[PDB]
């Protein structure tokens, strides 16, 4: 149930993920390509599922690549935005989880970005608090896929 | 190009995009579900893209159509946030741009947007100075449709 995951989020984990967004999302084309790399460097076999996007390993230098990790973020910042009220936060996620439903993207593989955020939090000093706190949040995603 | 047309955008117009914005970017539940029933109310024959949403005539209480406004005004969050650099402004902008071409969308369809946000503007006391800076916006995704 997505309405009870979302329930998960209590107010320590709502200013975690605040307090660590205020830091990740002041550059988003920087740390959205960092975290879809990261993605298909510990995960080779969900590149597949991208080949929209052409040859991901050229990175920043591939537009489409840039362009799609860019809308990532804001898609996070979406998210972070509609803490305080629950059916809003709800209604963001059941829009973008249709997005990945209609690609085949199961709870589980969706899962799989939490290895990437944790790296990319380490990276800026944010360690397994901040992790699981973010993990909470793609829980509620998974609860609607 | 999409570039030649994001590279036109003036000091002037990004400063009333901005300043604009600022306003009604600050509501993003109530100015964005304003655009799109707006734009039902003015142009009828585009309700039947919108299916998915289900009965938009619900409004806010359409749990769907608010989840597709709020994303929408996030949209152009995006546009807002990359208006100093021409590269990165097109990729975003091309990236929503396939959304609505595999969707059919064509350029001239794109641009009935115009009215509602026009409207929207307008309520908030923006003038035609405005509308033409959003128009012009608007006008760098026509490029690439
Ligand atoms: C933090 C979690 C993630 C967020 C917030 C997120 C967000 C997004 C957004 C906003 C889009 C664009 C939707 C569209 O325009 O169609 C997208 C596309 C996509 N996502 Fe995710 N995503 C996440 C994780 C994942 C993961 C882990 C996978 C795969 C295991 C995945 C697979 C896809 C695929 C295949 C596309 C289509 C790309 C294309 O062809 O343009 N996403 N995602
Ligand atoms: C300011 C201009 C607009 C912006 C920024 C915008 C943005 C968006 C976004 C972010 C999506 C979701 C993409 C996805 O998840 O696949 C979307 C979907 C869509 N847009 Fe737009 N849009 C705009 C104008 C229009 C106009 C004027 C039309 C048609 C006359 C249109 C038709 C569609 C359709 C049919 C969908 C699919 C909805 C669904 O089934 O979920 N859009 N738009």
């Amino acid at each position: 149930s997505v309405y009870d995951a979302a329930a998960q989020l209590t107010a320590d984990v709502k200013k975690d993920l605040r307090d660590s967004w205020k830091v990740i999302g002041s550059d988003k084309k920087g740390n959205g390509v960092a975290l879809m790399t990261t993605l298909f460097a510990d995960n080779q076999e969900t590149i597949g599922y991208f080949k929209r996007l052409g040859d991901v390993s050229q990175g920043m230098a591939n537009d489409k690549l840039r362009g799609h990790s860019i809308t990532l973020m804001y898609a996070l910042q979406a998210f972070i935005d509609q803490l305080d009220n629950p059916d809003d936060l709800v209604c963001v996620v059941e829009k973008f989880a249709v997005n990945h439903i209609t690609r085949k993207i199961s709870a589980a593989e969706f899962g799989k970005i939490n290895g990437p955020i944790k790296k990319v939090l380490a990276s800026k000093n944010f360690g397994d608090k901040y992790a699981n706190a973010w993990a909470k949040l793609v829980a509620v995603v998974q609860a609607a896929l």
